[PDB]
């Protein structure tokens, strides 16, 4: 979906005063600051909600520096009380409890913005937290637009699912459900885990979130034309779901390898959470030795002396996208992810794609269909714990670091996106377009 | 390639033009466009309009939608045959989907007319077809059919003379000028208007006859989230005229008179006028002194016509209004202020004399008020309520019409702002450009 036509009092106004809402948790916390960052950037004055007292001092801390480093913002201090732990599964996510208590404190919210001046033109809100929020900013009349921080895929899943509900719960195990606007029929087995039982904490979530988003406003989605260009048109176009509302493309919110041939090293990183057997740890390190491409991993279990090699493992966290963007480097191996999709987009680099569950086989659709990832089935998540072995990795490291059609599109996705995000760019635009339709006269 | 876009018009000959010129439109662009007709039309007019328009333009094929009309002892009470085709064909809509089975190239979506929308989404929705309900109105009838159902009590119990605040809308609307039916539940237009006010939120998206110069503030309110909470995308498709070309010269009178010097005076083909207002009408005109076409013992009187021989024409049929606003001669609209007399107006830069009479003709003139382009003098009343205006008063606001010529100078400038919407690559282009590109698949 392309950028609707500007219409514009550009004689005179003031620029639109914006409340924004955090969902618990440091994945959620840094696209929300770096969105309100966008809209402060344009000149937005932003009030930024925070739970309080947080439930973890470094988010709160983030959102310090935030606020303390960009000038238009305002903080807000909203009381939210944790709710009781014994009544929350200890398998299901934590932060699905943090959701549910700052969920329950939307009430207070709107004595909080009565006072508040100049007037709010708007609040945006994380879908995670939304739903009892919409309800309150409906009462004082003030638009509300849901954050919606993963994949425009992701978004269309969320939306679609409470119609198909019935028809996944009849489904038997190893049926497909067509998803409406989505292209590709897909097995049941890709959805995450959890939504497979209704009663479990994330289906009833998902369906409630997913039943929230058509009330407000519009949806502010982490995507791009260039990314996710299907997706986004059947969200534009009623495809998805009837009567949806506005829905804006706000993405992108972003020594040794010197020597090597450009384009010749493969960067691997499971990343911070992986989840990864031992023996799977093991057999990655066999492929990837047997593989003999130049390779840089960031993760004993390698072996004795693994480390006589051409290739370099490092502990330390570090910014992926300085190495992406790397000549030396031509692939990508990683785990799936709305977030690792996007900076291989960015770094123009191909992606080998081992999902770790939930969402991610999902994410793992976003680069398949682009044509700049694969994911082989077998490459299930541990879940019945199929071993793969290092031979078969080895084999498919080699055929994924000669496939140049992955390779072409990855790099142009780098040169749409850079267009993307250069002054002028898409980005700017759907920025440009939010703040218009949001501003008074 | 371009999208395959089904189009279905509802009864009247006022719901069914701006239908023939969104499907002209789009065929125009190179959409093939199918043009689902519910048969039969109640009037000869809608199906000969229908049949010379498909004959006439390529893109378009024609679909017949057979529709059994409503029953007789249904919705006795009323008894307007427009207001009941509405119902016949919303009540038809689960035959579509046999009719669509067919259907090749495979349809992108299908545009419907807000007063047939809400039973034909349902039918769409099921099939999988996107549903954009097509308000052939105003922006400001759109914001306030959207709110209605948000505010339906606090409208039934308020009292007469009470003003009532809709979300979406600038100013505070007075009881009165709601279209009367509303004010009754029961009402068969009133049942329909709470179905389709409930009923948009459900589309695809809603094409709107507007434009940003006409309605900028009722324009960024739907379009900013203030009227209504879930709404889907609302673009404004305006501005739709007809027009004629290639056409021998229907009065020579007009094109013998001088620059806007000319009051053309028309109220419509649902005039509510009683004859006594319509001789008391003749009598303003020919006391005003002012040159006019005016457009319908004798309602006129006798030997009225020889004595106004050299400043009047009164012509008994159809003509062609919006030929008639872009007349260079003429320079005054002296009408019963409907939304596509007020949308006319504004492309023909005529001011306009604006004498609501019934529905939402007083919500248009408030959309001609706000842009300061017609004046609609309070106590010209509803039809309904029987209050006769003196000729002489009638001539004496005519005057004074005539003669604002800052009322004018704005009609001028609203025709220039509209005729850079309409340009090559403005905005009508550009929201038509959208649509398609929103429809289109790969």
């Amino acid at each position: 979906g392309m950028s609707p036509p500007a219409p514009a009092d550009v004689v005179s106004s003031a620029k639109p005063h914006v409340a924004v809402i955090p969902a618990a948790g440091m994945g959620h916390l840094n696209p929300t600051l770096r969105l309100a960052g966008e809209l402060a950037s344009r000149g937005c004055v932003v009030t930024f909600i925070n739970p309080s007292p947080p439930v973890s001092l470094a988010e709160a801390t983030s959102v310090a520096e935030f606020v303390a480093s960009t000038p238009g913002v305002r903080l807000l201090d909203l009381p939210v009380q944790p709710l009781d732990p014994s009544c929350f599964p200890a398998h299901e996510d934590p932060f699905l409890r943090q959701f549910e208590a700052v969920r329950r404190s939307a009430p207070l919210l709107t004595p909080l913005l009565s006072d508040v001046s100049p007037p709010l033109a708007a609040i945006v809100c994380d879908i995670a937290i939304c739903s009892t929020f919409l309800t309150v900013a409906a009462e004082i009349s003030l638009p509300a637009y849901v954050f919606f921080s993963l994949s425009a895929q992701m978004l269309s899943l969320n939306l679609a699912f409470p119609t198909v509900a019935d028809q996944v719960y009849g489904a038997g195990e190893g049926d497909e459900i067509r998803f409406p606007g989505l292209p590709e029929s897909i097995p049941r087995s890709w959805l995450p885990p959890p939504l497979l039982d209704p009663a479990h904490l994330f289906a009833v979530h998902f369906v409630e979130n997913g039943k929230a988003m058509p009330r407000a406003a519009g949806i502010l989605v982490h995507s791009w034309e260039a990314l996710e260009p299907e997706a986004l048109a059947a969200l534009r176009g009623g495809r998805v779901l009837a009567g949806l509302p506005p829905v804006l493309p706000i993405g992108p919110l972003y020594p040794w390898l010197d020597a090597q041939r450009d384009r010749s090293v493969l960067f691997v990183c499971f990343g911070n959470r992986s989840t990864h057997s031992p023996e799977q740890l093991r057999e990655m390190a066999a492929g990837l030795e047997r593989s003999g491409c130049r390779f840089v991993w960031v993760l004993g279990e390698g072996y004795l002396e693994r480390v006589k090699e051409r290739g370099v493992v490092i502990n330390g966290w570090v910014d992926q996208m300085t190495i992406l963007s790397h000549r030396a480097v031509g692939g990508f191996f990683s785990h799936s992810g709305s977030s690792s999709v996007a900076e291989a987009a960015i770094g123009g680099q191909p992606l080998l794609l081992w999902p770790m569950g939930g969402d991610q086989r999902m994410s793992a659709l976003v680069a398949e269909r682009r044509g700049m990832g694969v994911w082989p089935r077998g490459w299930g998540w541990s879940a019945d714990d199929k071993l793969i072995p290092g031979e078969e990795i080895a084999r498919r490291i080699k055929d994924f670091m000669g496939d140049n059609a992955l390779r072409a599109v990855a790099a142009k996705m780098k040169k749409e996106t850079a267009s993307a995000m250069a002054p002028g760019g898409s980005k700017d635009q759907w920025f440009d377009d939010f703040i218009a339709r949001i501003n008074r006269v």
